[PDB]
DNA sequence: ATATCGCACGTCTATTATCCTCAGCGCAATCAGCTGTGACTACCT
């Protein structure tokens, strides 16, 4: 069981946990604004992040 | 002997499913910075 950091309700499997190891249930999944997904190139341009920093930094 | 049916000879029209120019992401062309070799030119105390 995984405890959600937003609502506190324990959940077993969720989309956020499965795809990004984020301890948040689908009920609290704010994919609109808080959990918005962006392309790799856009993130690299905005945050000046390199490939290694996105793949090799623990 | 003269109109009439079978045969042929085409020709107009169509009851109906094709080829062009705009989009992220990763490997390669590009560039600033630094240095190495050689001789040159000069400048201060
Ligand atoms: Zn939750």
């Amino acid at each position: 069981y995984v405890i959600c950091e937003e609502c506190g309700k324990e959940f077993m499997d969720s989309y956020l946990m499965n795809h990004f190891d984020l301890p948040t249930c689908d009920n609290c999944r704010d994919a609109d604004d808080k959990h918005k997904l962006i392309t790799k190139t856009e993130a690299k341009q905005e945050y000046l992040l390199k490939d290694c920093d996105l793949e090799k930094r623990e």
